[PDB]
C-alpha cells in the first residue's frame, strides 16, 4: 500500500474526518474500525481523540487498501496517519474503537489492529474497562 497526502479540513467523530485529497474536500471513513457515536459511552472520547490527533497533526496521510475506495455513502475507505502514525490503529490501541467492518479485499491492516485491540483489552482500557 502507499502513502498518500492529504489536509485537515475538520474533525467529525471518532472515525470519521473530513480531509482535502487530490484537492478535493472529501469525508473518509476509518477502515477496518468502530467508535461509539458521539451520543454513546466513549463516544464523546473517541472523537476528541481523534480530533487532537489529526488537528495536531503536521503531516496527515491517507492509504488506500486494495479494494473499494468509496463507501455506498462516498466516504472514503481508508487509513488515515498522523505524523507517521496510524489513527486506526492509536483509536484500537487506546480501547476507543474496536476492530470492524472487515470486507475480504480491503483488510491488509487486520491483524495489526487485531494485535492492538488485545492489548488495549489486557490492559482494560476505556471500552474494555
Ligand atoms: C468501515 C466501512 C463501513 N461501511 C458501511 C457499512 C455500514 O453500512 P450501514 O450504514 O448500512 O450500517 C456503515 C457503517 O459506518 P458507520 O460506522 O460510520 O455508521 O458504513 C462500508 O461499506 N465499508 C467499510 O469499510
Ligand atoms: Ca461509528
Amino acid at each position: 500500500l502507499h502513502k498518500e497526502p492529504a489536509t485537515l479540513i475538520k474533525a467529525i467523530d471518532g472515525d470519521t474526518v473530513k480531509l482535502m485529497y487530490k484537492g478535493q474536500p472529501m469525508t473518509f471513513r476509518l477502515l477496518l474500525v468502530d467508535t461509539p457515536e458521539f451520543n454513546e459511552k466513549y463516544g464523546p472520547e473517541a472523537s476528541a481523540f481523534t480530533k487532537k490527533m489529526v488537528e495536531n497533526a503536521k503531516k496527515i496521510e491517507v492509504e488506500f487498501d486494495k479494494g473499494q475506495r468509496t463507501d455506498k455513502y462516498g466516504r472514503g475507505l481508508d487509513y488515515i496517519y498522523a505524523d507517521g502514525k496510524m489513527v486506526n490503529e492509536a483509536l484500537v490501541r487506546q480501547g476507543l474503537a474496536k476492530v470492524a467492518y472487515v470486507y475480504k479485499g480491503n483488510n491488509t491492516h487486520e491483524q495489526l489492529l487485531r494485535k492492538a485491540e488485545a492489548q488495549a483489552k489486557k490492559e482494560k482500557l476505556n471500552i474494555w474497562s
